[PDB]
């Protein structure tokens, strides 16, 4: 009961509104921290849009009922120092999440796995309105990205999952786990930072080569 369309710059507010309703508060790390909604998190979540490769599912009313926000990752130059997102964050709770993301990047480099690639598609947020789940929307959003990839000489779709549920969806769609980081093992200052409810026990980076 829906169409798949490119997310346009005009769509920013509608995307935010949808994530606030269905995505942000059900995320295991946000839940563990009792984070809720905050401006830093919204701005970070919307960062990918101007890359023009994120897709939405839309109902007969023209309402957004699903999104898969994607960004472009270019292989970093020989002389590259990775930016630390947490460095520029003033929100103490959200900063914990960005610190974990920075740590994952320093522990695993997807570009070393695929030496033949200069550009990889990065799947950042996948969310579907509860009322429209079970109808294959995640699969259709993913197939649309494959079409984008073929048009732009991209061969690898990379998706970092902070929720077991997201990772489970990606495995069903044929992605494989290329890296895992257990929360119980994440102790940047000697102490556990994250201990979400089961079954969310670690970050899982999923990949697919098309």
């Amino acid at each position: 009961p829906y169409t798949i369309e490119l997310i346009q710059p005009e769509d920013g507010e509608a995307v935010i509104a949808m994530l606030k309703t269905f995505f942000f508060k059900d995320e295991p790390l946000n839940t563990f921290l009792d984070l809720g909604e905050c401006k830093e998190l919204e701005k970070y979540s919307l960062k990918p849009l101007p890359d023009n490769c994120s897709y939405k599912a839309v109902n007969k009313k023209g309402e957004i009922i699903g999104v898969f926000l994607n960004g472009l990752m270019r292989r970093p130059s020989p002389d590259d120092v990775p930016e630390k997102a947490a460095d520029s964050c003033e929100h103490p709770k959200f900063k914990k999440i960005l610190s974990l993301m920075d740590h994952v990047e320093e522990q695993f480099n997807i570009f070393d796995v695929y030496p033949d690639e200069e550009l990889i598609l990065d799947g950042k947020i996948l969310s579907v309105d509860t009322n429209y789940r079970g109808l294959g929307i995640a699969g259709r959003l993913t197939e649309r990205a494959y079409e984008y990839m073929r048009e732009n000489g991209i061969n690898v779709y990379h998706v970092l999952c902070s929720s077991h549920y997201s990772a489970r969806v990606m495995e069903k769609l044929g992605f494989h786990e290329v890296f895992r980081m257990q929360f119980a093992d994440y102790k940047p200052q000697g102490e556990v930072v994250f201990k979400p409810a089961a079954p969310h026990v670690g970050i899982q980076v999923m990949a697919k080569e098309v």
